[PDB]
């Protein structure tokens, strides 16, 4: 308006809107848009100006400009010391940019190969560590979370180092690096002891692990060839955490949606898209390979989308605003917080009819809407990756395996962590193995 879009009421002050937010920031961030009859608006979050892009229209103006303008480095301040001064976001842009470049590369599906058999593998053989009897009582999302973190590993993962390390362990120190995080920090340390600890303890088992290869094509081994522009390499430092970030990147986000995929598919309302799910994956064999999952299971990518479509694991998407820039027919003044929610965004009903209802089958009816990866600038360089990984589980899973939900309904979001999943407690599922 020549001027900053519409601002929200502060009841309590100073507190901004984190305390109706943080029950549901679903049910709250519909009030507003409503309420402020504008699918854009700004809020108070601790007197911080926070706008929330939510006309799907517009997600163009929130992801296409260079980070100059929009800076997401501000956001995740958080974790710093989680990858190390000058690693991800606590390095500068040209030198941040070149490092996504690194672990792009490592990830493109020219390096997919071998993956899908060895995800076939990994997973196979977690099911017979567990679910071993052919009728049990297991939490999805605990079994999910490591299928993932232990497929992944069996991807990126060196023999060698693979054996050093596992799963497990890896895993473990993951979760030891992580809790040092609490919701009210991006707007404002004996744990950044045991953060720095988890990570010291791997930076140091990495580099043995590396003087014992040179004395003699993993994602390791492929951050080593690593060439700066200027000629110069990664220090142990950075390396250590660009596999950390990947790592991290896929882990929480990965299961989830593999959870959430899976719950959807087990429900007896969701029997006909169960029933396509398997004119898909029947006549295919029990070794799958690269043609496979790739170009034949098209229907069952729609399912891990329309999962990530309903119930995004990243609310939020946030920048900071150096610079003024038009956003439809409002402005953006430099100092402010920007940010597009794509679980706000996937709601919008213009874009997403019956927007809590799962549908493989629909499509975005504004061009854009679907956010679930990023878009613009900053999309999602594991978008291939994860979708591997899911399609091959969930083919995987359900070719051995029926499933039932000890539920009616499928759980609800958790909005209390910074990475949103579906409710823990409600996730136990039972299992009847097929023969
Ligand atoms: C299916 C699960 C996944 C979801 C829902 C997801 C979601 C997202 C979103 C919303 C962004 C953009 C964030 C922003 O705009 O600031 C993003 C980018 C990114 N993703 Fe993911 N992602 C997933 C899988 C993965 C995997 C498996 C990896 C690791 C290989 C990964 C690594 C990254 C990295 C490094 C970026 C940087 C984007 C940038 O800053 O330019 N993601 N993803
Ligand atoms: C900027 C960056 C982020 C990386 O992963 C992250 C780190 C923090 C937050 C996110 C957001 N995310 C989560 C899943 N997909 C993207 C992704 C990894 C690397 C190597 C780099 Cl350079």
């Amino acid at each position: 308006a020549k001027k900053t879009p519409p601002v929200y009421p502060v009841t309590v002050p100073f507190l901004g809107h984190i305390v109706q937010f943080g029950k549901n920031p679903l049910e709250f961030m519909q009030r507003c848009k409503r309420d402020l009859k504008s699918g854009v608006f700004t809020i108070s979050i601790g007197g911080q100006r926070v706008t929330i892009v939510g006309d799907p229209h517009e997600h163009s103006r929130f992801f296409s400009p260079r980070n100059e303008i929009l800076s997401p480095r501000e956001v995740y301040t958080i974790m710093t010391p989680v990858f190390g001064e000058g690693v991800a976001y606590a390095a500068p842009y040209p030198r941040m940019r070149e490092q996504l470049n690194f672990l792009a590369e490592e990830l493109t599906i020219a390096k997919f190969q071998n993956f899908v058999p060895a995800i076939q593998h990994e997973v196979r053989k977690f099911m017979a560590e567990n679910w071993k009897e052919d009728e049990g009582v297991i939490n999805l999302l605990e079994d999910c979370g490591a299928m993932i973190i232990n497929t992944a590993c069996q991807c990126l993962f060196g023999e060698d180092l693979r054996k050093r390390l596992n799963a497990r362990h890896f895993a473990q120190l993951l979760s030891k690096m992580e809790s040092s995080l609490i919701p009210a920090a991006v707007f404002m340390l004996p744990q950044s002891a045991r953060c720095r600890e988890a990570r010291a303890e791997l930076q140091k088992i990495l580099g043995e692990i590396i003087v014992a290869r040179e004395k003699e094509s993993d994602l390791l081994g492929g951050l080593l060839k690593a060439v700066y522009r200027d000629g110069t390499r990664m220090s142990l430092h950075e390396v250590c955490g660009m596999i950390v970030a990947a790592m991290f990147a896929g882990q929480h986000t990965s299961t989830i949606t593999t959870s959430w995929s899976m719950l959807h598919l087990m429900h007896p309302k969701n029997k006909k898209w169960l029933d396509k799910l398997h004119k898909e994956i029947d006549e295919f064999p029990a070794q799958l390979n690269y043609d496979n999952v790739m170009d034949e299971m098209p229907f069952a990518e729609r399912c891990v989308r329309e999962s990530i479509r309903r119930d995004p694991p990243l609310l939020m998407v946030m920048r900071m605003v150096k610079a003024e820039v038009k956003v439809g027919s409002y402005v953006v003044p430099k100092g402010d917080i920007i940010a597009c929610s794509p679980l706000l965004s996937h709601h919008d009903e213009e874009a997403f009819p019956n927007p809590r209802l799962w549908d493989p089958e629909r499509d975005e009816k504004v061009d854009g809407a679907f956010i679930g990866f990023g878009a613009g600038v900053h999309k999602c360089i594991g978008q291939k990756f994860a979708l591997l990984q899911v399609k091959t589980i969930l083919a995987t899973a359900f070719r051995e395996y029926d499933f039932q939900l000890l539920r009616d309904e499928v759980p609800d979001p958790d909005y209390h962590t910074m990475v949103v999943g579906p409710t823990l407690n409600q996730c136990l599922v039972k299992y009847t193995r097929k023969k």
